[PDB]
């Protein structure tokens, strides 16, 4: 009846890929999410997809904080709903990719949460917490761990520049990255410097990725 | 106890048309409706009445969001109310139209909602879902199917101008409309081009309806 | 458990006069109101109270809105919670006055709501229901039936001026007003013209009460 | 399932130090807290926490309203939660203090509350209600009864400056104070006049301390 993630989703006997409410436990309004009911036995709930270049993904705070794009397509779920999620229970991350030439790699981390102890994570700036990495695609993410997500409008990171600003982007930036999901969708190798869809570790820092999925399971 | 809209409420064992409390799944507060317990068979949620030109419907984004008039005459129920309504399940919509001689039509769409997918619906500007049209007033909207919401203060259009400044209302424009139903009260025949409440393939684009009423129920 | 008004209370077995918790049917956070438990064999939730002249009642929307004052003295609860009480069910209103000779009176009204088939009570103005006046006070309200809420920075009443600027106050105004139970605590009669605690058919417009009481019990 | 503190935490069979969801009476969303499940039994919520002046507490009203910092670490839970945990149920006060040299003292109150019967609390500026003090810090909170709280943008004291920017801090000031728990931390023994975290009954207003914790129970 009220499921609080897509693991709820899959256990109550919905086995389809597709869209459902879930009611994490501080956000009892509830939302919809795109539950991965397929990717090691399923019940993943997905918070970030790129897969075609049509939504805008350089966008400042307050669309990072409330979310962007289309649950069927291309989105953002928003910071203020992978906090709800990633707070009620002890999460597992999984990062779906493919290039431009069909390769695809996957990298899991069996620890995730963003703002997990702040009072106001909005304020504290939805610090990332990421631990335990295994799969193909090499770790792209631990460097990040503890850094405050940073956008274009809104500076946290350990440059003195603006990360976000400067690699087009909005991540846990530190000076500045390894990943980039949230970055221009470049298609595939470009001459502008980590500013596209990177994942280091797999394709270099000058290389668009063209499909990236994120998504949470309960550990 | 919680009817989740106007059938819940008629199946509940409410067979008057009225004011009544329903409840839907990501809108927890609920809020009161119109609920049309007659139209074929009944438990139809009113969004939306015309009937006397009593209302102001040239209003900006935050009116069209949040909703303006009253319950028991003229009103727009609000689109963040509607998005509430029509993600919770698969729903129609019926518009009952009648013109200054005294004539009655309909339209009926076997498939309707707005921002269904969008994780921000107010951000993404509510788009039109609208498929499988009967009834005796023509097809008005399925032009609009996919349109974002625009009014006077905030353009999602497909004209070069904004269309709710030009034709004097709110709607899902494309460039510019077949429907306009929140347009301005005009009462019949007029000289300006479709800026009145006009339902295009029932009474022409300059031609302003006594009466509109659109209301849903799950299909 | 979940009393929706002071009359719920009551039925509970709670007899004291005091501060208790309701959760009306669309305000579920609920919030606290006082419960007179004495009056008529008792069950109203106050909302406006004047005793001693302590709290500044010449405020503006936000405050008439959102409430001010202490529950255990002077305040006024708040339009949008008077609006979610009296929306709910059928509430008569109890008025209690009292002079500085220790005269006192009462005004009952078999029904009274604010913003009742209101979409949007607060842009709508949360307009006055009031009917059918019984007691020893006269009636001073009936004349402002279906008049929206003034204060002195929000003006929707039927003078050229704003009526609550002038008489010093915030009330359903017409041109301006029989009674002004949000005037100034002028303690007695007064030189100025209807900018005191006025209920002009008991104590004509030149007379600011002592005490009075809005309270709210279902019919 | 939904303890409305860390008591019914405690009573629920959770022994362990730690955050835990809670859910006041009228804030059902819930929210996180650090539950202290040692002293005197155990069964405290903590809302202030200071012990290595790694957060800034020279903040706004904002900020003191909707909390900072970290439960795991420094932090101040938020006003508007402290009044939804204070107004639920009578709670007392434990005020845990260490200073530089390892020594440590603690004050009870047998009452304790904030904005406990304001319409707004955040208007009426969460008045202090404390009573019966106990224990071995001596009592430096009695005086500021009946005080609202003050920060650097938000003066509600009874000095005719702003005793928070005076005092580098936010407390419930009088003219001035005798406790200042949300002070600069300056680390023991400083020149300033009473701008650190001071506890004056214990340590005077020239000494700094390590660290303080501000905890409830239900009386
Ligand atoms: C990558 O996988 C997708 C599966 O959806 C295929 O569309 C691609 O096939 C290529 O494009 C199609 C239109 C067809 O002409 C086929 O012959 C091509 O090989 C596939 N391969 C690549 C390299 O993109
Ligand atoms: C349209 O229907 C309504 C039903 O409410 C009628 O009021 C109209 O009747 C006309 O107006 C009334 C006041 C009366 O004089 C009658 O004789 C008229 O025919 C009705 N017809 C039209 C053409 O508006
Ligand atoms: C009005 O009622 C109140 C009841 O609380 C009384 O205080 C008033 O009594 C008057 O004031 C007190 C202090 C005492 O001196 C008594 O002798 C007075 O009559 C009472 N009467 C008036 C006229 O205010
Ligand atoms: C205060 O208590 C803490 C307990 O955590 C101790 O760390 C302090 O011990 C002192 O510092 C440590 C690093 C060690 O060198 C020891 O020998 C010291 O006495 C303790 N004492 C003081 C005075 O701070
Ligand atoms: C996008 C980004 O941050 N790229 C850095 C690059 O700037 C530089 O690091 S740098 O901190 O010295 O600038 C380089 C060598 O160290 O490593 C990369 O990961
Ligand atoms: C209100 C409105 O949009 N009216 C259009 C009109 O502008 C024009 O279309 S137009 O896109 O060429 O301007 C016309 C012929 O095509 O069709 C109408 O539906
Ligand atoms: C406070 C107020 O409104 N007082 C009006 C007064 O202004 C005047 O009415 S007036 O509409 O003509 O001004 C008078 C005679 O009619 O009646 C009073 O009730
Ligand atoms: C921080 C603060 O407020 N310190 C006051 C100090 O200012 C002065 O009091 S004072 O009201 O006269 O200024 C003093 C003697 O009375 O007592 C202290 O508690
Ligand atoms: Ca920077
Ligand atoms: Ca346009
Ligand atoms: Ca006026
Ligand atoms: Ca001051």
């Amino acid at each position: 009846s009220r499921p609080r993630d897509c693991l709820d989703v899959l256990l109550s006997g919905q086995q389809d890929d597709g869209v459902y409410s879930v009611f994490p436990t501080h956000y009892p309004a509830g939302f919809q999410v795109y539950c991965d009911m397929r990717t090691d036995g399923g019940g993943w709930t997905v918070f970030q997809r790129r897969e075609d270049g049509s939504v805008n993904f350089f966008r400042g705070w307050d669309a990072y904080r409330d979310g962007f794009g289309r649950l069927t397509g291309e989105h953002w779920l928003g910071l203020k709903r992978i906090h709800a999620l990633t707070t009620q229970a002890a999460y597992e991350l999984h990062v779906d990719l493919e290039d431009f030439e069909n390769g695809t790699a996957y990298a899991r981390y069996g620890s995730f949460g963003v703002g997990l102890f702040s009072v106001d994570p909005e304020e504290d700036g939805y610090p990332l917490t990421v631990a335990d990495y295994s799969g193909t695609a090499g770790d792209s993410l631990l460097k990040h761990s503890g850094m405050r997500f940073t956008t274009k409008d809104r500076d946290s990171d350990h440059s003195e520049n603006n990360c976000a600003a400067f690699y087009r982007g909005a991540w846990w930036y530190r000076n500045c990255h390894t990943s980039n999901l949230n970055g221009q969708y470049l298609r595939g190798a470009h001459a502008s410097y980590a500013d596209g869809v990177e994942w280091s570790s797999w394709t270099g820092w000058q290389y668009s990725l063209k499909f990236s999925e994120m998504k949470i399971r309960p550990v």
